[PDB]
């Protein structure tokens, strides 16, 4: 798994369940090609998003949609969404966890890189 | 001052001075209109962004252009940049201050809403 | 104002009103001595805790007591009360503000130090 | 594992590797009694600290002792340490994550809480 995310619901301290992440590459022309999505999982996590094959260097684009999750708790939230853009792999590949804190006004995330 | 934005220096807990912040607003035909534009002061604040007539209802991007600083600073981070994406004045003309710590590999990003 | 403390409710995205902070010092013979109080004003912000000519040297505990906030607001919180322990002055007198967002789950503290 | 502990380094972005966190229970007669401890491992994070038998219901300490952990890093920091106190198992036993993200400025902690 060079790629993973998970997203906390910060406001009741417990894993954010079934939030829609896109993830996305800018490509050669300036514009931001699809590479990847999912839904984060009980745990908040998401795996299996990519390939050590075909996660490239890059810049990268994570989208959580966190707008339509808070509706589902009946919440209508401040931030439309949430994002990381990032540079990858720029000096040969590592694993790169993207951490999320959402609420209703703030949120946090950390690029978290580990090497295997 | 409907629209304010102050930026920390996480890592050397300093005010981010003399960062460059661009305000869009997002256009009837889906796109993002320039709407204002600054830099942070030696406060790590940026005031006189807009006025209250300008500042209609509406969905702003804030865009904090956090690589050139650390750049300044000897850095290469992360994130490209750090975005606030938020709807505005929904239920009637409010004050926004957007409030913005940042790191090479973090950010937490918030929203502080007041009435005058 | 050698020391300023400003604490927001992250939760509600707003200044944190009448919240109590109280300031020990940290003695010769290993105990917190108490510094000084106050409760933060409508915009969060608690101001003239101390003078120059008191805030010497030391360690320093800010104690936010978000407990009793909440309940105002008709929230059984997670944590107790929120802490921050610093060293002051180490290397000449600073200008510090102890920076809190609170949530019922979560808490940042940042120490934002300047110069005068 | 009712209790797990995990600490995150947001300067480097990347797991804090051999953190000492030491646990204490709040007893009887208010003092904080001392109830295990562990050093977080190369993910960053302690598991084993307690039992479901051990882990009773009360108001439990968290201390992280971050001062040491940058000096083996070269650094100096502003916090002495940080801390977390929290009620556990209020109303039935809980599965807790004290999660930590640290700088020589800030930090953030946040207790997320699961059923098993």
């Amino acid at each position: 798994c060079p790629l993973m995310v998970k997203v906390l619901d910060a406001v009741r301290g417990s894993p954010a369940i079934n939030v829609a992440v896109h993830v996305f590459r800018k490509a050669a022309d300036d514009t931001w090609e699809p590479f990847a999505s999912g839904k984060t999982s009980e745990s908040g996590e998401l795996h299996g998003l990519t390939t050590e094959e075909e996660f490239v260097e890059g810049i990268y684009k994570v989208e959580i949609d966190t707008k339509s999750y808070w509706k589902a708790l009946g919440i209508s939230p401040m931030h439309e969404h949430a994002e990381v853009v990032f540079t990858a792999n720029d000096s040969g590949p590592r694993r790169y966890t993207i951490a999320a804190m959402l609420s209703p006004y703030s949120y946090e995330t950390t690029a978290v890189v580990t090497n295997p």
